[PDB]
RNA sequence: UCCCCACGCGUGUGGGGA
């Protein structure tokens, strides 16, 4: 098949841009409207990442789709958007690549049955590693440890626990931006993995594994 | 976080979503 990458530069003057900036559910709904049909028909895995700001630079949202998106669904002036690019990962064994992944390292407690965030850099890096290896990739290892860094570890505001007429607890996920390098071990599998994304929260702008030299 | 589904002789796994 083929893939698509789209760069949205959001207008901080746009109330809708800001609406979606503030709420992943919104952003998800806005984005989802570019690949609606394929979405309905099970032909689409929407994936996106909101890039960390370089200061006065506009917020920038990277989006991957299995199918051709139509951004004419966007209100203007929502975002300066450049024509989507057809994507065709040329993966070969041994090929080394840089990667960026905002994710939610997690496990299900066999004890409680509940899905919980891992707590330590170690556990978080181990998770990312299990996930990459099962996914046809392999972390590169420098002279001291894995060639991988946690650029940020923050909480992502999701939604509020409905409480009777009073504001309840906040629901949020732990979002971990990994950056590093890795090599392809099984091309086709690595492609599956890239087309699917990695771990929970795809609906909130997690799971998008990007790769390039 | 909070929920749902699919599995598990492994101190759990994978998929979706708000």
């Amino acid at each position: 098949g083929a893939m698509w990458l789209t760069k949205l530069v959001l207008n901080p003057a746009s109330r809708a841009a800001r609406r979606d900036l503030a709420n992943p559910y919104e952003m998800h709904r806005t984005l989802s409207k570019a690949v609606s049909r394929a979405l309905e028909e099970g032909r689409e895995r929407l994936l996106w990442r909101l890039e960390p700001a370089r200061g006065l630079e506009p917020p920038v949202v990277l989006v991957q789709t299995l199918t051709e998106p139509d951004w004419s669904v966007l209100d203007e002036g929502y975002a300066q958007v450049f024509p989507p690019k057809p994507f065709h990962p040329a993966l070969k064994p041994g090929q080394r690549l840089r990667f960026r992944l905002r994710a939610n390292p997690a496990k299900r407690l066999a004890a409680t049955g509940k899905r919980v965030a891992l707590k330590t850099p170690a556990e978080k890096v181990a998770w990312l590693e299990r996930r990459l290896e099962e996914g046809g990739f392999r972390l590169l290892e420098g002279e001291r440890g894995p060639w991988v860094q946690i650029l940020q570890d923050t909480f992502l505001e999701v939604r509020r626990k409905k409480d009777g007429e009073e504001a309840g607890k906040l629901l949020q996920v732990q979002a971990v931006l990994f950056e590093g390098r890795l090599e392809v071990v099984d091309p086709e599998r690595a492609l599956a993995t890239l087309r699917r994304g990695v771990g929970p929260g795809k609906a909130l702008g997690l799971g998008l594994l990007s790769v390039a030299p």
